[PDB]
């Protein structure tokens, strides 16, 4: 209940001017440090025939999913791979939501 499907143009303009450093998704563009993050949603964790998982995402088989974001958010790390990231939390949460409901568009 933490997070709420927004508006996914309004997050859009956010990951657009604050996510394209890694993941770009562009909806078709390189991996680069991130995945893709088209696929992340699906099967289990950890699904990009490009991009690498440090293993870990794929030893805990647990599935990508609106609700295991925002454990991410609110708790990450020896639940997934110490990979690091480069984002530290977001000052205004409200804009956070809204990016949660991008990252569905990405999948499909
Ligand atoms: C490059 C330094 C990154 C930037 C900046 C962003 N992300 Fe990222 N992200 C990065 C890596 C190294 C990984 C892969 C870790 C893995 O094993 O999957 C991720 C992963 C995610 C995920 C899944 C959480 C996880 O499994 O660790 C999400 C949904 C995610 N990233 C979201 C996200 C958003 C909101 C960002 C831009 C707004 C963003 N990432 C930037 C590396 C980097």
């Amino acid at each position: 209940t933490e997070f709420k499907a927004g508006s996914a143009k309004k997050g859009a303009t956010l990951f657009k001017t604050r996510c394209l450093q890694c993941h770009t998704v562009e909806k078709g563009g390189p991996h680069k440090v991130g995945p893709n993050l088209h696929g992340i949603f699906g099967r289990h964790s950890g699904q990009a025939e490009g991009y690498s998982y440090t293993d870990a995402n794929i030893k805990k088989n647990v599935l990508w999913d609106e609700n295991n974001m925002s454990e991410y958010l609110t708790n990450h790390a020896k639940y997934i791979p110490g990979t690091k990231m480069a984002f530290g939390g977001l000052k205004k949460e409200k804009d956070r939501n809204d990016l949660i409901t991008y990252l569905k568009k990405a999948t499909e």
